[PDB]
C-alpha cells in the first residue's frame, strides 16, 4: 500500500472499482426444450433464423406450454416477420392464466452458424429490449444451434453490455432472473458460472481502461492490484523505484522519469496446490497516461485524450489474474506482470536521443519518446525470463499501425515459437476474441543497427512498425517461447465509446486449456 | 433541351426525378382528441411527456375504443416505460376482433413545449418503426401540446423522413402505409394544414433529388434540362440562357467559374406570375455549382470535403423546390423570378487561374485571389442579371463559405444584407417555416480589405478571417439600389448524421413569398 | 493502336530488351568432390560459419599458388559477416593473373532469402567493379535446389543493367556444388525467370510518357505474337458494350483510350486447371481528382502503379516459355491512366460495374479497386477454376508488411494456401492477411449499392478487399497486394515482384 501524491487535495487518491455489479445479484435457470416453455413474468425473447433464405419468416419451433401463447406464436401469425439479422419484435398477450404476458423475437438471420460478430449482433438487439423496460425477468429461447463457447460467448457479451458503468456519475432497475431454453440443456448449464467469471474480468479491465488518468495512475493501478490480490489468495510484489534501480531497469525507470507518480512495478502470482507442471508469465503493457513525451502527441488524429487506453494491456492482465484466481487451474503456476508508469512532459523526462540502458545490459538509443511501451516491456520481458518460465505471453497497445493492418475487430499475434503461437491460436478461438498471426520479418532487422548504442529503440526508414516493435522485443527474450498481442487496434469500442476489455478471455482460455 | 454532352456512351444525360411518390397515395384524416381513439387498425402511437419528471414513465390518458388495447394501456403496464425524449416502444398485439394492431408510445421529454429540434427527433423515432412496419395504417395521437405550425412541421419532417431515395439502387421489411390518423386537440383547424404540409414535403424532397444526384447525373446541361421540365409541369414561363447569349450580356465573372467545364454554361430564369394585379416583384437567386473541385485552388487541404461537393448547387435547389410549392399553391398578386447561373469549377487547360482579373457584367473588374470562392463570381453576374429586372426584393440563397460551421454550425443558417425590412421579413419566414436563420453583419469596416491594387475590387480578403462577412461585403457591391438579403446555408445543407441533403430553403422562401 | 501525342517529340512505344548479355552466359555447374579449377577470371568461395568468426575454406583448389593463398592461416584475417567481401589479384601457376576471393554467408546454416539477396549483391558488385571474362562460384554451403536457382535469378537479374533511357559482361559462369547433377536443370529455369522479371521491371521502369495504356497494350501484343498466345485487345467501343462503366470512369481524364489486355496460354492436350490471372495496370496514378499532392504520397513513384500487370506479362513470357502441361491460363489486365482533366470522372460520381452494380465514388484515388471490379466481372464469364489477381492497391501494405512481404487475401482456404505454397519456392515472400465480414458494413452506400471506399475503417487493404469480392460470385479467388513490395528503395528500381510467384503457382498446380 502507497500513498497517492496529489497536486491538490481534490486530486483522487484511489480508482473507485464496482465489485459487487447488478449482474451478479441475477439468477440463471437453464431448461431443456424438450420440456416445452413456460411464458410468464417479464420478457420471453426467442431467437430465430432461416438458414439460406435472405429475410426469411420466423417460424416458432419449441413446445410453449400455454394454448393461448401457442396460438398467437403459430406460424400464420408469424410468417409476416423476418429473421434479419438484428432485427426485432415486441408481442402482448395474455396467457391460460388470464394475465398480461410479453413475448418476442430476435431474427439470426439465414447463415446456419453464426460468427462472433453476428452473435455480438444478436445480443445488442437483445440488450435494446432490455433498456429503458423495468424488468424483473428475461427468458431467451435458443432456436438456434450454438456450441458451448458460443453459448458462453452470448452470456458473457449479454452480461458485458447490459452492464452500465456509472462510477463518475455524479448529477447525471436490471433484471433479477435470467431463464434460458436450449436443446440438451445440461451440457450447457457448466458454461453459465464460467461466463459470470469471465464477464467481471472482462468488466473489471473495462473499469480500470475506463477509468481516466487523473484517477488511475501508477500508484492507484498498482495499489488496485494489491486489493485484487488480497481478495483473491495470490501473492504480490510491488517493486518500487529503489528495488527497480538495484535491478537496473534503466528502460523501464527512464520512461517514468517525466512523470510525478512514482513507477510501480506489479507482480501477482497464482501457485496450483498440486504439482506444478507449467509456469507461465503474462506482461501486459501498463502506461496510465501516454502523453507522447517530448516526442508529444501533437499531430492531427494522433488523439491524445484517448491516452487513458495505454494500459489496457496491464487490465486484460489483471483481468485474467481474476479469472485464474476464481476458477483455480490445477497443475500450473501464472505469473502476472505489468511494468506500470506514465509518459510526461517534465524537466525530468527522459529526452529524444538519450542513451539508455536495459536490465540486461543492451543500450538502446531513443529516436521518439512515444514508443514507450517497447521500452518498459524490455524490462518487464527480462524480469519474466529470469523467472524462468516455459512460456512468456505479453499483451501491449503497442503500435497505431496496427489500426492500418488488421482494423479494430481482430489484435494481431507475433512470436518466435510456432507451438507458441498456435496455442494463442487455439485459445483465440474458443474464447471467440479474434486474434491473426503476424510475421516477424528478419530482413527489417538491420534498421535496428544503432551507430552509437547496441540497439535503435525505432526504425528510421521501415515504416511496418508492428513488426519492427516485435523485432525490438524479441532482442530481450534469449531462450523462452515468446508471444507477443499487440491489442492498440482493438482494445477500445469507438462506435460506443468504451473499452471492450480485450484479451482477459483470450489469456485465460489459454492458461486453461493448458 | 439541349443535349448532355458525354466522354463515354455509359455517361449519364439526365437527372433521375420521383415525382409521384408513395407519399402522396397516403390519405390523412385529422380528428379531435377529445372524443377518443379508434384503435382497431394499424399502427397506433401516443406522443406523450412527463412534465417535471425527467425521465418520467409513460401515462396514457386517452380513452380508446378497444378492451384489449386498453388493459395494455393501464398506468401499470405503461410505467414501465419512459418519456426520454426519441424513446419508443411498441408491441403486437390481438383486438377485441382479434386483429393484429400494434401500439407503442414515443417519449417527447419533460418540457410542454417542444422546439422543432426536439420534434425532429420523435419524428425520427417515429420513422424508425415505420420503416419496419408492414400495417396498412398509422394512427399518431398527441397527448402533448402542439401548434397549427409546429403540427404542419411534424406532418412536412415525417414525409420527407420517411421517403428513402432509391433512384441509384439497382424494403422486404417494411411497407408505405395508406392511410395516416391524427388525433389532435382543434381537429379543425389543423385539417388546412395538411395539404399545405404535403406541398412543403414534395419542394424540400425535390431539391433534396436534385442535391443528392451525382455530380455525372447533375451537371449545367442536365440541371437546367430538369428546370425546365420543372416549369413545363407547372405552366411557368421559362427561358435557358446559353453560352453566346450570356457572353453578349457580358457575364465576365460568372463565364470565368465555368472555362474549364466539359459543360457548356446554363443560366436558368423561370418566372411566376399571379393572375391578379401585381404588387410585388422579387427575385430568388440560388447558387448553382453542379461540382466545386476548388479549381486551381483544389480542395486538397484536410477536412476540405471534396467528395461532399455536388451539394455546391444546393441554392439552386432550394429555389426549384421553392417553384414547385409556389407554381402548386399559386399565390396572389406577386411576380417571382426564379434565378439560376449553373455551372462546374473545374481544373483544365481551359480553367481560370488565380490571379486572373476578370470583368462583371456591370462593368466591375476583379481580382481572383482564390479559384474557389467561385460561388460570389457566379452570384455577382446573377445580382446583376436580377437587378436589372426591376424587382422589389432580391434573395440570395447559396453553399457560400465554410466558415458557416463554425459560426452557426449545422442547425441554423446566416442571413446578411442591405436593407432591415427584408431581414426582418427572412426572420419571420424562419419563424413559421421552422427553417432557422440567423441574422449576421455586413460589418463594413471590413471592406477596405477588398480593395485591390490593380482591379476595381478583390474577390478574397488577404487578411480577414471572418470570411462569412467578407462574401457578403462582395456581394453588396453588385447590388446597386435594391433591397437585398443573402442567404449563407454552407453549413445547413447537407445531413452529415444521416449521410442525404436537409433539401433546406424551400419551406423558408416558400412562406417568404406566400406570407409577404 | 496508334499512340497519340501532344508534341511531335512524345515517344510511341516501350523500349524492350530482349535480347540481353544475361543470355549470352555460358553457365556450367560442376560437383566439388573432383576439386576446384582456378585458371581465369574471378573464383569466389560462399562460406559461413557455424558468429562474424574466420573464414576457413574448406575445398582443394588444384594450384600450388592459389592453394597457399587459402591456406587457413591467412584466410583467419578475415570474418563470415553476411554480406562482407574480399577479393586477391594473383598469378597462378602459369603465369595468368587470377582473382580469388570469398562472400561471407554469416553465422547461420540455412539462409533465407534476405540473406541470400545480401550474398549475391555484394557478389555482383565485385562483378561491376571487375572487367572479367568468366566467374566462377564455390557453394561451399547447403541449399535447396529452389534457393539454388533463387541464386541465379537474383545473380542475373541485379548484374544486368538498364540503360534504354540513357544517352562490358562476363561470358561464362562456374558453379562448383555437391551433388552437382541435381541442381543442372535449375540453371535454364533460373535464366528465364530473371527475364520474366527482368522484362516486368523494364515497363514498370518505363515512364508513363513511354508507357500508357496504347504503348503497353501493343507490347503485350507484341510479347504474345513472339511467343504465340493468343492475343485480344479490347478498346472503347467493346468496354462500353460490354458496359465496364466502373473501368471506363477511372480513364475518362485521360488522353490514351482505355485498353484491356487479354492473353492465353492453353497447354497442349488434356487440360485439368483454368486460371485467370488479373494485373492491375494503372500506367499513371495522379490520383485524380483527389491528386496524391499530400506529403508523402510520392507522385513522382506513380508510374508504378502498373506493376501488377507487369507481373502477369512477365508471368506470360515465362508460361508461354516453360510450356507447362494440363493448364490453362488467362493473363488479363484492365489498363488506363488515372488525370486531372475536365473529362476526369469525380469523387462522388455513382457509376455501373459491368455486374449491374452502382459504386458510390468516395475518393478518385482508390482507383484500383474499380477498374479490377470490371476486370473481375470479366474474369468469372471465362469459367475459370481460380482468379488471382495482383495489384499495387493500398498505400497501407507499408504499414502492414512492409517493403518485403506482399499479402494476400481471397476467398478460398485450398487457393490461398497454394498461393502461399509458390511463395516458398519461387522465394517471394508473402503472408496471408484476412477478409474480415464485420467491416462489409462500411461499403453500405445510402444511394448506390455499394460504395468504393469506407469514410471510418482504417484498414484499407482488408476494406479494399471487401470491396473486390462482391464482384467475384462462384469461384476460388485470392489478391495479392504488392503496394509495398514491388518498388526497390534503396536500389531506386523496380523488383518485378510477382512474376516467379505466379509462374511456380501455375507450375506446381
Ligand atoms: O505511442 C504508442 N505506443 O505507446 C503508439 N505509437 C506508435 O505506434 C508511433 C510512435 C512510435 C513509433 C514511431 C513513431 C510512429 C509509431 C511507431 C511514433 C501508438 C499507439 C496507439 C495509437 C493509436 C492512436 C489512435 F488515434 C487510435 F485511435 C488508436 F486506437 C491507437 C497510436 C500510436
Ligand atoms: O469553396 C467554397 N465555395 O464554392 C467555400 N470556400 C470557402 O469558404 C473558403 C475558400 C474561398 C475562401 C477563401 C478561402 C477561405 C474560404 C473563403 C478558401 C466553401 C464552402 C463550403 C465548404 C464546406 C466544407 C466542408 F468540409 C463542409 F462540411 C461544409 F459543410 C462546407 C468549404 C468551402
Ligand atoms: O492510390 C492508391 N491506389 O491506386 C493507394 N491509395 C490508398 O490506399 C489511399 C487512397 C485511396 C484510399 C482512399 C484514401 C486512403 C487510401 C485508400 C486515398 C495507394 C497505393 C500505394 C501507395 C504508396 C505510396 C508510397 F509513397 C509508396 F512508397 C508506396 F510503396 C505505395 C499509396 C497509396
Ligand atoms: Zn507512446
Ligand atoms: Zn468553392
Ligand atoms: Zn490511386
Amino acid at each position: 500500500a502507497s500513498e497517492v501524491p496529489q497536486v491538490v487535495s481534490l486530486d483522487p487518491t484511489s480508482i473507485p472499482i464496482e465489485y459487487n455489479t447488478p449482474i451478479h445479484d441475477i439468477k440463471v435457470q437453464v431448461y431443456d426444450i424438450k420440456g416445452g416453455c413456460n411464458v410468464e413474468e417479464g420478457l420471453t425473447i426467442f431467437l430465430v433464423n432461416n438458414p439460406g433464405k435472405e429475410n426469411g419468416p420466423v417460424k416458432i419451433s419449441s413446445k410453449v406450454n400455454d394454448k393461448q401463447v401457442s396460438e398467437f406464436l403459430k406460424d400464420e401469425n408469424m410468417e409476416k416477420f423476418n429473421v434479419k439479422l438484428g432485427t426485432s419484435k415486441h408481442f402482448y398477450m395474455f396467457n391460460d392464466n388470464k394475465n398480461s404476458v410479453a413475448v418476442g423475437y430476435v431474427g439470426c438471420g439465414s447463415v446456419a452458424d453464426l460468427s462472433e460478430a453476428d452473435m455480438k449482433r444478436v445480443v445488442l438487439s437483445l440488450v435494446t429490449m432490455l433498456h429503458d423496460n423495468k424488468l424483473s425477468k428475461l427468458t431467451v429461447v435458443f432456436e438456434i444451434n450454438v456450441d458451448k463457447n458460443l453459448f458462453r460467448f452470448f452470456l458473457e457479451t449479454l452480461f458485458y453490455e447490459y452492464m452500465t458503468d456509472e462510477r463518475f456519475k455524479s448529477t447525471d432497475e436490471y433484471i433479477k432472473h435470467l431463464g434460458v431454453y436450449i436443446n440438451n440443456a445440461d451440457t450447457y448449464k457448466e458454461e453459465v458460472e464460467k461466463a459470470r467469471v469471465y464477464y467481471f474480468g472482462t468488466y473489471y479491465a473495462s473499469q480500470l481502461i475506463a477509468a481516466p488518468s487523473n484517477y488511475c495512475n501508477p500508484v492507484s493501478l498498482s495499489n488496485a492490484a494489491v486489493e485484487l490480490a488480497q481478495k483473491l489468495n495470490l501473492e504480490y510484489k510491488i517493486l518500487g523505484v529503489k528495488e527497480l534501480e538495484e535491478l537496473k531497469m534503466g528502460a523501464y525507470l527512464s520512461v517514468g522519469k517525466g512523470s510525478m507518480y512514482p513507477n510501480k512495478f506489479i507482480h501477482l502470482t497464482y501457485k496450483s496446490k498440486g504439482d506444478v507442471k507449467k509456469k507461465i508469465a503474462l506482461v501486459g503493457k501498463g502506461i496510465t497516461f501516454d502523453s507522447g513525451g517530448y516526442n508529444l502527441k501533437a499531430a492531427p488524429g494522433s488523439m491524445i485524450d484517448l491516452m487513458k487506453f495505454d494500459m489496457s494491456g496491464c487490465a486484460a492482465v489483471l483481468g485474467c489474474a481474476y479469472c485464474v484466481g476464481t476458477l483455480k487451474p490445477e497443475n500450473v503456476e501464472i505469473h502476472f506482470l505489468s511494468a506500470v508508469c506514465e509518459n510526461m512532459v517534465s524537466k525530468n523526462s527522459y529526452r529524444p536521443g538519450d542513451i539508455i540502458t536495459a536490465s540486461n545490459g543492451k543500450t538502446i538509443e531513443v529516436g521518439n519518446t512515444d514508443a514507450e511501451g517497447r521500452l518498459t516491456l524490455a524490462d518487464a520481458l527480462v524480469y519474466a525470463e529470469k523467472l524462468g518460465v516455459d512460456y512468456i505471453v505479453d499483451i501491449a497497445t503497442l503500435t497505431g499501425a496496427m489500426l492500418y493492418s488488421l482494423g479494430t475487430s481482430y489484435a494481431g499475434v507475433f512470436g518466435n515459437n510456432e507451438e507458441l503461437i498456435n496455442k494463442i491460436l487455439q485459445s483465440s478461438k474458443t474464447s471467440n476474441e479474434p486474434v491473426w498471426w503476424l510475421p516477424i520479418i528478419n530482413e527489417y532487422r538491420a534498421t535496428l543497427n544503432s551507430k552509437y548504442a547496441d540497439i535503435n529503440q525505432i526504425s528510421s526508414s521501415v515504416k511496418a512498425s508492428s513488426i519492427v516493435a516485435s523485432l525490438f522485443l524479441k532482442e530481450f527474450v534469449q531462450n523462452t517461447a515468446w508471444a507477443h498481442i499487440d491489442i492498440a487496434g482493438v482494445s477500445w469500442n469507438f462506435k460506443a465509446r468504451k473499452p471492450k476489455g480485450f484479451g482477459v478471455r483470450l489469456l485465460t482460455e489459454f492458461v486453461l486449456n493448458d
